[PDB]
């Protein structure tokens, strides 16, 4: 996650966002550089999310996501991705923890 928080101004309006001084904002990462080049603001990103399930993503995402990403990401599942050398294999694969993902709330009291 990215934030930003005013030191310069007292409220500024970025593009469509609006700061104010003391208050911080998060932002996605094209304004974290875009507000890196411009001196008004503390710039501060933090993880909240520092580990999730890593072998399941958007195959959008993996149609363009490099070689040793698809390996390090089911290295971190615990499989071997050596024996899969083909787009299609490890793609297939990584869909398969996506359709594995079914259920968040199961939960009652929030359904």
């Amino acid at each position: 996650m990215f934030t930003a928080k005013l030191i310069k101004g007292k409220t500024y309006n970025v593009m469509g966002i609006t700061f104010r001084a003391g208050v911080s904002q998060t932002v996605p990462k094209k304004l974290y550089e875009y507000l890196n080049e411009n001196p008004y603001f503390i710039l501060t990103q933090e993880l909240n999310n520092q580990k999730d399930d890593p072998i399941n993503y958007t195959e959008s995402e993996l149609k363009g996501m490099n070689k040793a990403e698809h390996e390090s990401i089911i290295s971190n599942l615990g499989r071997n991705p050596s024996d899969f050398k083909n787009a299609d294999e490890r793609i297939a694969y990584i869909l398969k923890q996506i359709d594995n993902k079914g259920e968040l709330e199961h939960h009652h009291h929030h359904h």
